[PDB]
């Protein structure tokens, strides 16, 4: 599994290059793993992945929540890995053929898929939650090794960990701004994802150091 | 929206030169192009403005937005700043996520299209069982534009029933995935067609043939 420094992944959702680079640079002593999503990529281009690599030498997880038909999923993954992403986040809700298409590209290109089962926001309770245990089981059956589950629902995060087993790698968003607690989340997740609590702080380095101290 | 010839081109070529050439070849037959992540992630969001400049077509951004409300609002902002007229959003992440997109679209004078049931086989596993409820959620939220599957005309018909004749419905899965253009247009206002046109020997003839059948 990826060795995430301090078990802390930065969700870099700032939307301009200058701020995103500044904040990431400020927290680089604490965090070697950066999640980059569409807010930054649609604002600055896929070449932002290259810039981050060049500047920081941090692993990059492309949080693209890939959720299309198998053929389009393959293309999205190929474009994403071409750009230098280490891993990509894929939705499970569209079903097994869609997830398999992503896994096939990742195997071909020597990269990793993270399967998003249950989401962290309240609306996830409407449709996703009821499918999430089966999505997770589908992942295990497909040979998925890396998973994403919600900090905001510790009981659900615990069930996801049970389903995937201790050997699988589990990362969890919803810590801080959405209400999840870092220590409680780390009972089940290998690493926590944190965005606004760090990138909106007056001193992102101090914010990162504080979270890390609180999980020692 | 008034889609010329009820035909929307799904421009999923991944190289700017091919995408512009092929779109140029079929421009006399369309006025609406769906641009997705294959082209955007390969060539940049500036491709949208380029399509507007070259073709003056309407642009639907097929981004199947599927994040938390806060991230959804950022995605929609970036997308509309790039010049998209509309964005496709998944309904399965629930009402708050959809609402976030609706809010941004209202601010910038654009439209949200709600994707309920998808066209590929895997849609049967989780999406299909939720699709009617997702459509009723769209109705509650005041969504006027929807996407449903050409490959399952009874499911497309049901979607039309739920949303009513006044809502706008577009449908992918025509051609390559097995959906029929004429049957799909019994229920949808417009069909989305990708590979059957853009992978054709003669894309212009492919489009003209389709339009001849409908
Ligand atoms: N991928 C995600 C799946 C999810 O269920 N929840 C979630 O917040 N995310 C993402 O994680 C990050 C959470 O950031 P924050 O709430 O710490 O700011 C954002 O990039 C979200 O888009
Ligand atoms: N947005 C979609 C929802 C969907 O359910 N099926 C689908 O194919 N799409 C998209 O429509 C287009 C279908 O293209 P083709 O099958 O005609 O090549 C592709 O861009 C897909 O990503």
């Amino acid at each position: 599994v990826m060795d995430v420094m301090n078990r802390l992944i930065l969700a870099m959702d700032l939307m301009n290059r200058d701020d995103a680079l500044r904040v990431t640079g400020e927290v680089r002593e604490y965090i070697d793993t950066v999640k980059i999503g569409y807010p930054l990529v649609l604002s600055e281009g896929m070449d932002i992945i290259a810039e981050f690599r060049k500047r920081f030498g941090c692993r990059i997880i492309a949080d693209f929540k890939v959720a299309d038909i198998p053929e389009t999923n393959e293309k999205i993954c190929r474009a994403t890995f071409k750009a230098g992403a280490d891993a990509i986040i894929v939705h499970g809700f569209p079903g097994a053929d869609s997830v398999r298409a992503c896994l096939n590209v990742a195997e071909e290109m020597g990269r990793e898929v993270f399967l998003l089962t249950e989401m962290s926001h309240p609306g996830a309770e409407m449709f996703i939650q009821g499918a999430a245990d089966e999505i997770a089981r589908m992942g295990v059956d497909l040979g998925v090794k890396n998973y994403v589950g919600p900090s905001t629902r510790p009981e659900r995060l615990s069930r996801l960990r049970e389903i995937i087993g201790q050997d699988s790698f589990l990362i969890s968003p919803g810590v801080g701004a959405q209400g999840g607690d870092p220590g409680e989340t780390l009972r089940f997740a290998d690493a926590i994802i944190v965005g606004r609590s760090i990138y909106l702080a007056d001193n992102p380095a101090a914010a990162a150091a504080g979270i890390i101290e609180s999980i020692k």
